[PDB]
């Protein structure tokens, strides 16, 4: 896992190498290192 998510936050890919992060507790997909 990658230290740095907010409590809520979660790190996930498209297969295809991409990168992004879905917060489950405030239901965002997010294509960007969360800062809160």
């Amino acid at each position: 896992g990658s230290p740095g998510l907010p409590s809520g936050w979660e790190e996930r890919k498209d297969a295809k190498g991409r990168t992004y992060y879905v917060n489950h507790n405030n239901r965002t997909t997010t294509w960007t290192r969360p800062i809160m």
